[PDB]
């Protein structure tokens, strides 16, 4: 259905060019910035329906923080991690909300080309317990809010 | 050439669906988060050349900061401002680097549907004095760095 690619053993392959996807929110930990992307076709469907289609892929990219002085602030430093989630009613028929969760790398677990779906206690439990909308933390993603509430991807006069 | 649209009097119209463009960096002021977008065709050209094509449009979107407690962090709150820049060797033949700068709204100047190019002392002066690359602060935008240095829009194994 969606953009997710899996190898023969069912592991999720590193999404390609996900930084060209739709950035839906950015968060800061008071040390790290996190950037969240939704693949463009799933975002288009969201705009029309306020729902995550079957096949939806999200990516959370982790960065350290750079310090700017003049001409003061913080900015995205080095890439230090990458997580993803994939919704698939068929492939993940037996997972909560049909979502699978993945780590490609974090402060040292080295990068893998392909990732295995993680146990529910590790990832899905928190999401299904706390996320506003279908196991995604849309309460923190104002791009999605404006898209769902108004069909827009930007301010309109 | 590019995606910029101008009205009859030469004012820049609010870009449409710019939140679907390529987010190249996010910055935090220690109070505000700023999100920076480059239109997809100009980003594609950047990937191939490490240069900003004639017609390049950038957008800087300003947000207040929300506070997350559990299950601690900061996230993008309310939209509070929007600036843009446009490179055009023909239309802005007489501007530094051929870039024009714009405010659509900020903490109260109300939103305009169309914006007039701002004086160089107000905007272009700082950019041309301090920005790393052709009046854009690419020193702070790691998406562009990885795209220029490696042709990639994401981590590759
Ligand atoms: C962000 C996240 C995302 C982005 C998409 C989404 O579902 O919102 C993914 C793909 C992911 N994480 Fe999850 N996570 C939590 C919260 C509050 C946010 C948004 C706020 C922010 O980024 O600052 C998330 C919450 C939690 C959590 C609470 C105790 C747990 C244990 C996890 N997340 C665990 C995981 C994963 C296990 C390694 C994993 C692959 C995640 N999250 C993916
Ligand atoms: C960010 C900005 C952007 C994003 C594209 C880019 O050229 O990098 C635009 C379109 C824009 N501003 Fe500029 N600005 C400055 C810096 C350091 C950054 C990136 C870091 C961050 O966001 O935290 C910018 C610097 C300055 C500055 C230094 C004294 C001045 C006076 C300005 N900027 C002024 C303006 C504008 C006048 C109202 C205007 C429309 C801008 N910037 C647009």
């Amino acid at each position: 259905a969606g953009v997710a690619e899996f190898n023969d053993k069912g592991e999720l392959l590193l999404p390609k060019n996900y930084r060209e996807w739709v950035m839906v929110g950015t968060q800061v930990t008071p040390t790290e910035i996190r950037t969240v992307y939704v693949d463009p076709e799933s975002y288009a469907h969201w705009k029309k329906t306020g729902e995550f289609r079957d096949g939806t892929v999200t990516v959370k990219e982790l960065v350290s923080v750079g310090d700017r002085k003049g001409p003061n602030g913080y900015f995205m430093g080095d890439y230090i991690g990458l997580e993803a989630s994939v919704k698939d009613s068929q492939r993940f028929a037996n997972e909560p909300g049909n979502w699978a969760f993945y780590i490609f790398y974090v402060p040292d677990t080295p990068l893998v080309a392909a990732a295995k779906n993680l146990p529910t206690a590790e990832c899905a439990a928190c999401h299904k317990e706390n996320a506003k909308t279908d196991m995604v933390f849309t309460q923190f993603y104002p791009v999605l809010r404006a898209a769902k509430a108004t069909g827009e991807s930007g301010v309109v006069a």
